[PDB]
């Protein structure tokens, strides 16, 4: 395949020390976890559970994620990647790194989010209330984009907001790499309904675009009222789900572009599509909601072509947050 | 009828509250790998009953550090490798990697995180004021970490304590006099090396605890700042205890015993005398002015005290005004 590299933030790591990308040479010193008293299950995820705790020696409430350790090296990366993020605009914060003298088990510790629930805000959320949050996940990616770090794994369950404090955590940084040009990485990351085209045909010099594809798949999903918006039952199901909307011509462009061999098992899915308006999405429901602005907006992130999408920070300039 | 019992005033019942398993290390089952995997270098050093060298591990091409043990007793290499295995990972503490045996020798073998050490004979007249506080700082943050995890070293001297000056990296080694602290238990005093023992071991109090290594760090401390190596050099263990009086006085030493209602040996009639207790103050001279201040004078005052309940524990010696200058 053709080559290709990030359009910004392309050699913020070639110009750092070695320390700061190279986690396996990372050095993770365990606390004793004795300083924390675990209060109540919150959520049980893929070698992970997430515990409400108590640090008794400032009597703080605090997120506790006890990790199953299948990959010690997956460990080290989220640690480092965390470490180098600690304090950046709406990136969840690391509190500490503690051990249970008995089971010796990998635990995080993180600041308490008060959340409110996804399903409860979706019938009072307002055009503005989007526009604002939508800013707030930017100002999270231009921020580790900048950092040289690609989270990999956008989505709704990755997002916590206290809508109260009107405040906004990106969290779960398991699945984020450093971005180095001209990099061949994993194309098994991302969740289903969020992964990019270049993950499902198996393109792996991609970047912190990937970011961008998964984020106009979250905006869409809002401003249309449809959970989840490019609805596959399988990675090789998930692209057609995307030609259904963008048109079998473009991906067909995209992939001589590249010069990418297209897997056998697409041969008698992908058929032929035209592309899709996205005004046929407005009804009754949603139209509260979308705009002349959202819908330029949208069309600009949801692109085959990687290096075609608006980065974060063009993003951040677009006339949709002009009201913010 | 009999000495006074004692506690420690940090982390007390610890071990009390975690099951069995954790402080049982008679009953751990150690398994022993291939050492195959790792290419002898070079020797590093010879203490007693144990070997250190410089190995390759040659599945990934990295440096470790081995230390090849002489099973002179079963019992004490068990509770070395628990204690290795529960603080594995802390801060400041050298990392076990691995645990081995040679097909044909069947020697017991422990495999470490490679630490490349620098020379401290020549380095020794650079080190400035700040470099004494950051470094001393990361001891007590080791310390502070194995008492909270229920475990005393018993062997804290220079020897055991590797620094790579060049990172600004410290590391505690040799685990195998350390100890699971149980209240109440009574020990045996023939732990540490002369000149950094505690007067609760001289005088033969068994019932000590964490604040052991407080004294001993308080040794090194003051052959440090006053450039006296060792600070208390005696001959023998008896005469140990003489050269602790001749500078903290005989009159706090009685005080000491009379606390704890402990007989003191027949052997300190002839050699104790009469000191009286000096001022830190006259350890100064011009080759050492400049590693001592009144907040390290105060500091060490407050760790070099025949009473072990009334030194600085590891957290409280970290919030000491000598320490405000270090991150
Ligand atoms: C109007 C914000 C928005 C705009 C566009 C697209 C989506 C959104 C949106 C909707 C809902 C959420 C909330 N999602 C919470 C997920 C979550 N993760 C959790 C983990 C645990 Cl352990 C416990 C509780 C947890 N809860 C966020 C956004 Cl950005
Ligand atoms: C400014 C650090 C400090 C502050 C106060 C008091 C003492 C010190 C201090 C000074 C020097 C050292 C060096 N210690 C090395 C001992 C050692 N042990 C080894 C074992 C082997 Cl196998 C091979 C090589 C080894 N080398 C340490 C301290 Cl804490």
């Amino acid at each position: 395949p053709v080559p290709s590299r990030a359009r910004v933030y392309t050699d913020v790591n070639t110009h750092r020390p070695s320390e700061y990308w190279d986690y396996e040479s990372h050095v993770v010193e365990w606390g004793n976890q004795d300083d924390y008293q675990l209060v109540r299950k919150l959520g049980r995820g893929k070698y992970s559970e997430v515990f409400e705790a108590i640090n008794i020696t400032n009597n703080e409430k605090v997120v506790v994620k006890i990790l199953k350790p299948v990959k010690k090296k997956k460990i080290k990366r989220e640690i480092k990647i965390l470490e180098n993020l600690r304090g950046g605009p709406n990136i969840i914060t690391l509190a500490d790194i503690v051990k249970d003298p008995v089971s010796r088990t990998p635990a995080l510790v993180f600041e308490h989010v008060n959340n409110t629930d996804f399903k409860q805000l979706y019938q009072t959320l307002t055009d503005y209330d989007i526009r604002f949050y939508m800013y707030e996940i930017l100002k999270a990616l231009d921020y580790c984009h900048s950092m040289g770090i690609m989270h990999r794994d956008v989505k709704p369950h990755n997002v916590m907001i206290d809508h109260e404090h009107r405040k906004l955590r990106l969290i779960d940084w398991g699945l984020a790499e450093f971005y180095h040009p001209g990099q061949e990485y994993n194309v098994r990351v991302a969740s289903r309904y969020f992964k990019g085209p270049e993950l499902l045909v198996d393109y792996q010099m991609y970047d912190y675009s990937l970011d961008m594809w998964s984020l106009g798949c979250m905006l869409a999903s809002m401003i249309f009222r449809k959970e989840p918006f490019f609805h596959g039952h399988d990675n090789y199901d998930q692209l057609v789900r995307i030609a259904k909307v963008l048109g079998t011509e473009d991906l067909y462009d995209y992939i001589d572009k590249y010069n990418i061999e297209l897997d056998p098992r697409f041969n008698d899915i992908l058929g032929r599509h035209s592309r899709k308006r996205w005004e046929r999405f407005v009804h009754s429901e949603n139209q509260h909601l979308v705009s002349p602005e959202a819908l330029d907006f949208l069309d600009k992130l949801l692109r085959y072509d990687h290096q075609s999408r608006l980065t974060a920070r063009e993003a951040m300039e677009h006339p949709y947050f002009y009201t913010v």
